[PDB]
């Protein structure tokens, strides 16, 4: 039966969903392995007896491309839309990213990418704001945005958090960002944080004439996340942060509706992703993850950077960033968020390689500045201004004491 | 102009994900090809500033154009980018809107449409259909029977209850309100619902047979919803809506309501003939029945082959065939036959149109010489006879009520 | 029995509803045909046995006028109010415009007009705003209002729609108008359109000191239409557009209550009407449609124009326009909306023939202006100013470059 699912001359219609897998077979032929992925991700097996169901035949997936690739194989598989509950990314992932990973006839299986047809994709809204909508409400037309996570990442009282925030925002940071694990604690309850931090936010706005925002972490059981998002909207926030991998796709799809009602942008933290995106032979790629997140509609998502302290291989990151920012029917582009050991001196290189449409998360460089967080923020903003203006950092530094000290 | 000809390409092969509409038309002062492109244009993107990418992609295409009688038939392909999926209202605004008013046509008739799978899948179709209705009614094989009281207006709730008792007791399956009969100071809907389902339950207890009520909930939508809620609360399994007068927007919403409440929909088609009757202009009954079946009415009036209604056999059969055909996940709909039907016509009716019908024969039944109960019995008897292949004159020997109906009809003709 | 319904000497009371029909009999006498319309639209048939119902006799319709008219006949029929559920235009149309159209004893049947008595009409509110209420909230006291539908009529993104809108409004258009088929699409969702277009609206108001509005198309299944109307009211809109024939009378009556609660005027698009108003022998007239729409209470409705590109016979259109604008107890007058190939050069004639109480929809002329939509709007506003002021277009054109170019 597994071979009924393999037709290397099949030409998929524009209304079929395509998934690309890498795999290594275990004691079976490449074709049998491929067929097995297709059957398991579609109708399973049958032509014996007791009534074949009427839509089974029309719902068969088909392997239409199979080629050797290094130590394994790449297959592309076409899925008729009769297999799917439209609007449920959850059910899509149960089909194409479910039981297939555990099959003993494969040593390894990686979902590399997928391509939803227009009739699947039209039932997703994508980002509510995207790059352009964020740039509008932030009032930042050309340069990348800046973000900072306080260090240490845990243990502040609300008052202590408010003071750091005041300093970061005042020095030039656009977005305060909670750490992925920083949700709500006895010494820093979410409700008290929301009531205080947005007062400090509004004060800095009045004093500087620059828009400031807060990537506040609403991550929790979904009912709690919804209540936290309502609190944020009620205080005048326009962003919520969600750890999307830990929270999961069912909650994210629902929160996308909540954020639509409340006018909130979503910053997606991708903590836990490496558990299945890191292994080059087995799991789901960051690309496929980013695609699903963009389709549902996160407005910004972490992708990594190119340095040594973050390391980060250039081709993979570039590829994801390019996808996030590409035209894709009605789905608004998503800001890549660059983080990892970033600091003012790396800004020209970051921006040469990755463009101006970025959220630059540079908490280390900012917090660890010898004159304090406010000075570190200033320094970062100055390195970005110089990168965009084509000005050498050492030249800028002669008119920016804060940047000067950072480059030492 | 040459712009309108950009919408015409008679070698185009439409993909399986495009919606097709078939029109008859007669041009008025332009060529046939220019008329057809005008139709395609006006029902898609219409006609300095940057022509958006989506507009180019969303152009309809005339891919078939042949002469037909005194005019022409065109088939036009519509990408689904033109449509708000789930909204039959919006589809009809595009393909059945301003297009009828076009000065470049003398006449335009929407003949039929074919939604692709990706459009159709966002409609549920009938909640019950033929098989759902036969299950809740407990009637496995024969046609169902319905009767609208005569006269059609003016009854108190008590008088209506008494007629209903007789009709159901005599064997009618479905009491039917007239299309004009909603709620009046002398017969308020709330009172009628609270009384008639007690009568219904009484008749079920006495006969062992299931009885139902095609009760007319037609009104402003908020009123129809409230009336549907009252029917469900009294144990009713059907509501009747005059779907042409009420309209598509209300009907789509009411199909959600009846999903929640577990109610079947009987669609009365009053006013349809204002646009379905003219063979050169309007919307065919076929196209209308298709839209109603997609949304999901469970029974709909189509017409009969009778003395009184000498309706076209071939058009009626085409509609009934469509209603009963397999159509993906969309359940089949019962055709409702009516128009001057009496017991003597049951064998011809069933021979020509089959057993999957609701037969509304109010006139024969109400006009029986021994009263409505006897008319109901006579109708049921003629139907059993037709199904078992027994001559009506043979059946009449064991059924005095049928005997009398057959005799009196014979005494009523020249 | 059909003859019991004919009394050519009957004088209807002021409390009876009168309907006027055109018909052609098919094998029966004019009187029998007329009687058949009356019976079918009232009590049907009966005097045999099994209890005549108590209110049947008092609910009989009566043909009281029958005269030859060309190739057929006109009948007027009086209906006692016992036949009707008061406040339900739906039930009125089921009686008088229902099964009568399909009767085989008539070759043709047209409902020409109806006349509700005060005790029927008092249960309808008519337009919430009408001509005077619109003129008040638009701040436009004498001249006709202007409207424009973007071309092409479909396929814009929200951002592209907002830019056209900015230009139209800025040049002088009063009302942006969505096309009848332009509701909500993946590339232009209603909720995102509402949130953006009213921001651009408020900006143009601030910059020009002129009120601007949006005939935004809420047409859909009724629950969806209600949610869309709430969205519009919430953003500060005062108008919604409904395709009333496609949506239908049940939804319209309900929406009239929704718009009452929300303070919204209704613009009625009449798409699909020609399916039954166009045939001179059979259907319902535009007059009767306009009457029902006015009674429920649309504030503006399309009637057509007098040119060549719209063609439009003058007597019929004038007659409807006159009715819409006439005193009619408590029912406010309704703006006729003139559309069809209109452009600045036709304004003096349009206004001579049809008056200043019009909404002039002139999308072709405006969008197709050689200097752009903004210039086209300006040109239209200038042709209207000149028409009202008694000024020759070629004279105006010497102080209006935009109009000058349009007249070429």
């Amino acid at each position: 039966w597994y071979l009924d699912f393999v037709d290397l001359n099949y030409e998929p219609g524009r209304d079929e969903l395509i998934v690309e897998y890498y795999f290594e077979p275990n004691g079976v032929s490449p074709e049998e392995a491929a067929g097995r992925i297709a059957s398991e991700s579609s109708i399973g097996t049958w032509t014996t007896l007791w009534k074949l169901p009427e839509m089974a035949k029309r719902s068969m997936a088909k392997v239409f491309y199979l080629e050797k690739h290094g130590e394994g194989y790449i297959a592309k598989i076409a899925y008729p839309l009769t297999l799917f509950e439209e609007g449920s990314l959850v059910q899509l992932f149960s089909a194409v990213a479910g039981n297939v990973f555990g099959m003993k006839a494969l040593k390894n299986l990686r979902l590399l990418d997928f391509h939803p047809p227009y009739e699947y994709l039209r039932h997703f809204k994508g980002p509510q704001f995207g790059v352009q909508g964020i740039r509008e409400f932030m009032g930042v037309k050309d340069r990348p945005l800046t973000a900072t996570v306080p260090k240490p990442k845990m243990g502040w009282s609300v008052e202590e958090y408010a003071e750091i925030a005041y300093e970061l925002w005042s020095g030039g940071i656009d977005l305060l960002k909670d750490d992925e694990n920083f949700t709500s604690f006895p010494f820093n309850r979410f409700e008290e944080r929301v009531r205080k931090l947005y007062r400090v936010r509004d004060r800095v706005e009045a004093e500087t004439g620059e828009t400031k925002e807060y990537l506040i972490n609403i991550t929790g059981p979904v009912n709690i996340m919804e209540k936290r998002a309502e609190m944020v909207a009620n205080e005048g926030g326009q962003y919520v942060m969600i750890d999307i991998v830990v929270a999961g796709w069912s909650a994210l799809q629902y929160m996308r509706e909540v954020t639509e009602d409340l006018g909130l942008a979503i910053h997606a933290h991708r903590a836990m992703h490496a558990a299945f995106t890191r292994n080059p032979r087995h799991g789901i790629t960051m690309l496929a993850l980013a695609k699903a997140a963009r389709m549902i509609g996160v407005d910004q998502i972490h992708t990594g950077t190119a340095v040594g302290k973050m390391a980060g291989n250039y081709e993979e990151i570039k590829r994801i960033n390019d996808f996030l920012l590409s035209k894709w029917e009605h789905i608004r582009p998503v800001f890549p968020v660059a983080s990892g050991g970033l600091h003012p001196g790396l800004m020209p290189e970051l921006i040469r390689l990755f463009g101006k449409d970025l959220v630059i998360q540079a908490g280390g460089g900012v917090m660890g500045h010898p004159d304090g967080p406010r000075a570190g923020a200033k320094a970062l903003r100055d390195a970005i201004d110089a990168a965009i203006e084509g000005v050498d950092l050492d030249e800028k530094a002669k008119s920016s004491p804060e940047l000067k000290k950072s480059l030492r």
